[PDB]
């Protein structure tokens, strides 16, 4: 269930490796958990959907960091939205969608760190590109979880997904 | 999902490594695919079948008569009761595993030197394997099968359930 | 390499769900990995080392004072017996050494009604146990197969490390 | 060792799937031959004078060999035989410059076509021929048992496999 979910976020906020006073821009689960694993971090929130808004500031109310975590609105034009820069960065997929990817790598300084997931065939070939042309490294996590099914046990093979993390030059 | 049964078969096929004047049972999870393909793939060989419904019976035969294969494919009815049909012991025997005694029942039938080929599906059926392995020798291996699977505007690779298989020769 | 080290050390803590006031007791395979994490991602958190080699312990501890974690680990001895000198009952166990004759009905013994255990196997040894005292206590288990690009020559292919199992459970 | 070798070629037989009497073109010697064994052609293409002198070794060894015609290097080597491929296999470099469109010339309409892609550059050029001509991409993640004390499960590389039929 939500298993699979949680065993993919420990990846990326592992991943992205926090610091304290480090400003996370997740491009609402990977940005919230980086708010509780972390003190001093504040995440930035990128999201076209009012009703998943709405969703991410609530659930960040649960483990008590609403207020550390700043929920925007739609890439890419909403990083004009925030002058204040990034330290690292999160694109948990949505590398395909354009002047998105190209816009974020602006707003990072050199020496910030970029974790991008991708779990799909094209996602994926985004990631060869954006590796192949600023470095960083690929790995991917091929995780199952055991389904019962009246009486048999399988062991149900999640998607695949790859993750590109790299530092800017 | 239909692709996944072609691709399991051959690797089933792969290991069962068919020769010369021998006789294939398979037994159990779609009795036939593997006879049929068996009987195919290579000439002058001999498949028996087990099959439990009296219709299903009448789907594995009449295929092979298609293929051509009648020749060369009896279909008896479900294991090990109908081992006791099944005069002649078989060269080579396919399970895809764990229904009550009807592995020591078939395995009571193969002679020294035999070989048999099974497939896991489930865990209950991986753990089972691993200890026919412990005492009768044998080798398993493992087949994550993946196909595409386009939804909407998004391919991804789409994993099959994990296949497992133990291919040993006995003595 | 150190990479899927670190991604393992990941995976088991999200598994062993650090909260308040709890105590882990760290057993097994390169004792203080999963301990000083623990102990540095959770403020008010005590954890507890399981270590034979007095060379070792002495490592452990280094990095946890060198972590401004020296003041909420202890680092014993070997379990099951060190176990025996450690008073206070933990609050969660993690281990990854999974099948040392006696360990874990030790360990075991010592965890409260719903309390949490998370364990790790790298073989199919350690793999079939899990899934016997799965078949106990209850819980679940997911595994990991975790690749890294490996540019042999010109051509960089994703190179699959082993995979892990994971026990995570409530008591 | 040789084992997953064993597997891999199991899988690349069956998508090309063979018919009576249909030629191939395998462009070490592994699925030439196999084709051979299971009336059906083939013919390898191999740079290789150290391969070359190997699969004509193996065919004969094996009992095919009046049955395989080891060419030299693609794509030079593809003009020499003037007579059309009806199946093509490519396990060897399909990013090979001018290897794979020099030869999907060669290929008659309704012709079929195994690619086998093992490498990170070689699978994203086995999607790009997807886009294009069609067909279908599969993949099969192998390991098998390896035993000190433990046995433990070695997991082979994975292999992408793109079959098509040409339209
Ligand atoms: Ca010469
Ligand atoms: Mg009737």
């Amino acid at each position: 269930g939500q298993l699979t979910k949680q065993h993919v976020r420990a990846l990326a906020i592992s991943a992205l490796a926090p610091k304290p006073h480090e400003t996370l821009w997740d491009i609402g689960s990977i940005a919230i958990e980086w708010l509780r694993s972390t003190p001093q971090t504040t995440a930035v929130c990128f999201e076209i959907s009012e009703e998943r808004r709405e969703r991410i500031l609530s659930n960040a109310i649960n483990l008590g960091v609403s207020d550390r975590i700043a929920v925007q609105q739609g890439a890419p034009r909403a990083f004009d939205d925030v002058p204040d820069n990034p330290d690292v960065i999160f694109i948990g997929g949505g590398l395909t969608a354009p002047g998105v990817f190209a816009a974020a790598w602006k707003r990072l300084p050199v020496g910030g760190r970029l974790v991008a997931n991708a779990v799909t065939v094209e996602s994926e070939q985004m990631l060869w590109a954006l590796r192949k042309q600023f470095g960083g490294t690929i790995s991917s996590f091929a995780i199952s979880h055991e389904h019962t099914v009246g009486s048999f046990i399988t062991m149900k093979p999640a998607l695949p997904v790859h993750q590109w993390t790299v530092v800017k030059a």
